């Protein structure tokens, strides 16, 4: 079953519906990286479902009363009211973004030498940790890391893993627990509320912090909802709510689940912690009561947030991805599995067996996408991972995958339609295909300017 | 066959059902006339496509961009340089919406006693051309008036009819020719420009002006691009102006193709005519130079107006309106055909066969529609048609129909499909909507807020 | 004393700056015609006060949330249920703005033959009640047609001159009497809460009915707070009641005191005529839940309204309004007297008493207050009155004025400062001040593009 | 000789005043830091010019064309092209506001144990020099420190301090020269282009780097525009970009002199420096292509920095201070002098000659001004001069002064006559202001937080 949107569209965004002759030009002028298009060239636009999502009417009338004062602002009071009712925690500093918490959580919580147990990572998060004196250990469950196994709540942590790092390392050695929520190394994948308990018993009987990557927080509740034994009852709210009862704190990217563009914020309950977060936020972001946001972002974030809460929001939300994940899958289109709450992510390794990973199957997918269809998608391969530089070689991940991220409120089936015909009439001619061979590759951030040629 | 939808959500607007027990009450208190219902109580509202559209992020835009003044606003000159370009007439008064103008035209160009002849009557366009004294003649072809008869441009005018009006009342006896485009009350059907050259030759012979009722002109030029030969490779905005040559001006309700919520304007080309207009409209809708309009309202109706001119806009617009239709005839529901520029007409006439058109069968069904669906739907047959203004009998039209009018920009293929499978499970028990007789009737356009009372 | 704005600039509208010998070449452009210049080359745009204001932040943000439902919208609801608290009465029919409510009170309340009585007219008000076949009667107190009589609520009826008409055509042959807040013509000039309740007690012992033509009550309002002994302990809101329970309807513009940019409404107490309202207002208007206005706008002046009663924007309204005036007749500039709520009125004959009024001394004066200023006012005197279509004479008012206008929120004190020091520089050198003679006059509307050049 | 307002007012925000019982017990809960009291509690906020700016008509038109994409957005473009026409540079960085770039660029430029010059510190960027390693050199002027000292172009640097700094320690040990514009904590003080070009003209010479502080740099070309010989016929544009033809980058807080409410970048022609930047900016900001930013405001932010080089625009802005120094000097009320470009700065030390600088007479006195007027004002002495991080005392600077900060088009001349009249009659009685000590001093950037008690 596949619900419709449960909203209707109060107004657009205008593209431009260029051919596929003129989409090869502009493919060619950004060099067969996807990541070099121009914005108005593209239909469809699946780079990243990070701030790229669509407000309510709501939410732009709170855009028009922006209280902009340095200190004091209405706007923050209504976000800290909001974030203190919808995930329980007792202090909420507003951050510009999901990565300007993480970093006053990484220089509040770590002292040097100390480790960080996450169930996998996410680029910038275990930037943050390392940055600050930290060893990362990943403690997610084995089955996490095999992308085509079908089971529930891949995201899990692995309770033995923790407490075998807790008995080698030492309690007072681990700086906290980082528990993500999606995974989304995993290809989104949640985790139970099951699972969220034993960590926080675990780890709360040896004076253990644990702090949430809430970013898909919202994701991670309807996966709960609709699959976790014995939450059929509840609502997606009193999951939030119970999900973040199990930890010390957490740092949240509005730009996902908060249905924003902009916005993010970090939360505790200690008051010490609070007090230093305070002390911190000043050098970075800004006042605890803007945190490097205009007043009327944090308004749209509060109003968002609790949007996200509504069950017919967030089902859409997830079945929509789901639905384009299942007509890929139906046509035998390879993809990680389980589909995740905010992505497909297609196999470029198996799409494009007849190329080496030295030859950029993704990178080369992800442009061909792009020439049929006007749906841009993120290379998340071999590129992406970057290049040694000490020994000169590829970073080569096992996973060569292209993501189709899709954007909260943004697109509709008939758009999932272009996006899976159109892959699927690539797949059927397949070897097709060609490599891709650098013709400029810059010393860092690769992934954002290389530009290609065919092989 | 079905195109994705030819831009992005930008931002939406929650929707949302009452329980089935508590659409009931809301229709006996709405007195069973979908009319009466209010917005909220209301989850997919296909009332009309009249001021329900979804603007653009560019009208949004210029609705920041409000010139306020009481003259020589740059919203004016904008808008009219936009009409003047598009509709190539030499004179345009802004008007609120299509009423304030088809007002100033009829009394402009109508002496008492004097025939005015349509392709078929309108409500409010028939109200004033007989309360300032015409006579309407209604010379659309036999055909329009017969709901399952598939013929394309059934909106034509019949040549014969109106020659035989000019040789039996004298060319001076005709206060001008209304053509409208689409044909609304046919079920929304186009006008060839076949059709509209061979009117105005026959009536520039005769000295007869012709005006046009612009308000779907351009869901017009689609399907004269689509099906007329000799068109497949003009532009819209080609046939556009091509189809206003045919005209000695027009009517316009911005509410429907211009993309916008409110708004409207008479164009003209004759100097003296324009010169009565700027006196009329001072009267009733303000001065030339915003028409009852705020400056922002002519301004998102400049840009709507020109935006209505991308081709795949409006190629959606129409074959998403088809995709309700081709699935309801697919399932047996009978409905007008061919579909239209703008709804989907039911035939009321089938769908409730066990009852006379004195037991207003398509009344009836549009409050049942509501009650088993909580999507609103209008009455469009006898009980708009009035009454003949001479014996006091009801007007008694071959179509009686409820109208799903699909508002532009703002539904979904999903939300039709919504739509239409609560149709189709309706017609398994069409034989339960009762008939319907008057408590209230107003004197005059009596559909707008008639209350009736179960037979 | 002046208070200063009870508000801060949210946002501002950009404005061309030209300097002087520009300012000439665009006033010669217009034919020396203010109305004829452009709104972008106009700095201080004083015009008229209809439609110009300054909306808030909360109005914006209620312009987000429209919902644009064509029957039953939640911003009718809203603008109905304000009304009703605010204004007492028990029926309210939305229009585009103030004349369709006019047109809709004078169609409803006259039979041909019959007389209206009112304090002076307003020229749409008289023009519907003329039109639909009754006699004006003016029945103010003389003292309000000396224009330099400087004395309280000039605005005032004589219930001398209304006994007057009762005892002479009868009370059955009386349509309504029309009682203006505040007067217009006589400068902007309010009516006491004592007239108010005298003209009711008088009318109701005969039956007659009174509507209140209500565009300026705010500002009416005020000055009953200012000046009527009792009335200090009296927030405006209540004062607004009281007045308006002294009447069984109203007509009016929003565009006015309810701070929007369009609007209007009618308001009635019976319901028989109210049912006749909701039958005629979809011929010209709309349906009786939005009344040719789109649904934020319902809610733009839904929430206008209710900022209008705030006793600090009203306080700051007038006594922005009489700063100018009290600067300019300190400095000895001829003004009418007192102040009204919304302008002020520069007596060009006293002026320019070198010019004779067919060299039109208004017209020329305010041609020259632009080219000094870059500020635009309305001509009113012998060009605004127009020409005897059958004798071809000029019509002659006694007064001949220049009217600075004064939107709502608009300006500062610094702007009026602009306009008062360029008045009073002109007026310093007065004699050189040039009449000016026609070279385009159209048949009608002449104040609106007619074209002069200097004698 | 104060020229009005170049704009109108496009919307509106409500202000009030709580009476002086609540203003007090609010003053103790913020613990006599103006910093920690809330919005709503204000009637005029003068703590900051920062992000408290009204944006234009223009701007907000922009905000409805937010191209929210993560890499290519036309809002970036647009940004990108304007910085690179106005300020000359060859790179730009968005950063989500000032403080994020210049934790860039001290992170870019500074070696630990590397020498950073300045002409005066800010709180902001000299911690970010520290904690990167350098050790801050003023080379500002001795006359920038005397706030009774009316001298032209305060903030310049003298050029015998710089060239000491460089013969004492190398030029290799000297980071960079951080060239503020205008000088924030001298009083908002000005730099001449000709000391901008020696400045220039020495570092080259020694391969030092020098890059701005631009936050005020459009203040600082009116400054020049008006005062500097030879610069009185060029443009406001013209002059910024000259200015920045001295410099080999900039730092930008967007939100005061672009115009809005957030955002700022980073500028360098460095090539190397850039790609460095890139790599950093995602660690803290996001990604290159939006720096932290909405797409929105980045649009925003290129529409307000060209919006800034309107003289009249910068003339009023600047003319609007100078009003309220005028007025507060006229009373024998002591500042700063001359008045600066965003801001009037009692001098705290006069005001409250009674008290020691120990006693912080500048937090008392912000405090007093809020108790007894409600405006609100921020502490500019030795809370905010933080501690030498060696010794462990107060940094003690001879500027003890209280901030009268002006958001740019926010205000009114009568706004500013309310301030002037209040601190004026509290003038007449300082003697009452008590002396200030710490109950709670956070460990850097203490003035934001920070909490106090009379002694
Ligand atoms: C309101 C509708 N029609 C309006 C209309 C009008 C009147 O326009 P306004 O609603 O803008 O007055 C004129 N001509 C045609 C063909 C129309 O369809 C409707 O069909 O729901
Ligand atoms: C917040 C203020 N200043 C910010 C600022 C900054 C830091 O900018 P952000 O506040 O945008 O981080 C940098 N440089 C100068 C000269 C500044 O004045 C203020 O003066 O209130
Ligand atoms: N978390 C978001 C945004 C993101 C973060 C870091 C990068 O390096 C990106 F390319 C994008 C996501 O999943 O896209
Ligand atoms: N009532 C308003 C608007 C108005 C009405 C009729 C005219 O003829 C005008 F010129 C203006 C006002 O006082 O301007
Ligand atoms: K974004
Ligand atoms: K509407
Ligand atoms: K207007
Ligand atoms: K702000």
């Amino acid at each position: 079953n596949y619900p419709a949107e449960p909203f209707r569209i109060k107004s657009v965004e205008t593209v431009s519906m260029i051919p596929r002759d003129e989409r090869l030009k502009k493919m060619q002028e950004a060099g067969y990286n996807t990541f070099l298009l121009n914005s108005k060239d593209i239909y469809i636009d699946l780079l990243t479902d990070s701030g790229t999502n669509a407000m309510s009417d709501k939410q732009w009338a709170g855009m028009m009363m922006g209280d902009e004062a340095y200190a004091g602002s209405e706007n923050f009071y209504h976000l800290e009211r909001t974030v203190q009712e919808l995930f329980g925690f007792k202090h909420i500093v507003p951050t510009h973004q999901g990565r300007g918490a993480e970093n006053l959580l990484s220089q509040l919580a770590i002292k040097p030498g100390q480790y960080v147990a996450g169930n996998m990572y996410f680029t910038t998060t275990r930037y943050h940790q390392e940055k600050n004196g930290a060893v990362f250990v990943d403690i997610v469950r084995d089955e996490a890391h095999d992308a085509g196994l079908n089971i529930a709540f891949k995201g899990d942590i692995d309770l033995k893993k923790l407490q075998k790092l807790i008995d080698e390392k030492g309690a007072e050695n681990i700086a906290y627990i980082c528990l993500a929520v999606t995974v989304n190394l995993a290809g989104g994948q949640p985790v139970s509320m099951a699972n969220m308990r034993a960590v926080r018993e675990l780890t709360a009987a040896h004076g253990i912090k644990v702090f949430y990557d809430a970013t898909r927080c919202v994701e991670n509740a309807y996966f709960i909802k609709e699959q976790e034994q014995g939450f059929e009852n509840k609502s997606i709210a009193e999951i939030v709510h119970e999900m973040f009862s199990y930890a010390d704190g957490c740092t949240m990217s509005g730009k996902k689940d908060c249905l924003v563009n902009i916005g993010g914020f970090l939360c505790m309950n200690d008051d010490e912690m609070f007090s230093s977060a305070k002390e911190l936020v000043v050098v970075y972001e800004g006042m605890p009561s803007y945190g490097g946001l205009a007043g009327r972002d944090m308004e749209a974030m509060a109003i968002g947030l609790r949007e996200a809460m509504q069950y017919e929001y967030i089902e859409h939300r997830v079945k929509q991805v789901r639905y384009l994940g299942d007509k890929l899958k139906a046509a035998g289109v390879p993809i990680v599995e389980p589909v995740g709450g905010h992505a497909v992510f297609l196999d470029a390794r198996r799409f494009c067996e007849h190329l080496t990973q030295d030859e950029f199957p993704a990178q080369s997918l992800a442009a061909s996408i792009y020439v049929e269809t006007g749906v841009r998608s993120m290379e998340r391969g071999i590129i992406s991972a970057g290049r040694n530089n000490v020994t000169g070689e590829h970073h080569r991940p096992k996973l060569e995958t292209v993501r189709l991220t899709i954007p909260r409120r943004v697109y509709t089936y008939a758009h999932m339609d272009v996006v899976a015909d159109g892959i699927i009439k690539l797949y059927q001619h397949k070897e097709d295909i060609r490599g891709l061979k650098f013709i400029y590759e810059p010393k860092q951030l690769r992934f954002f300017t290389a530009r290609f040629d065919y092989i």
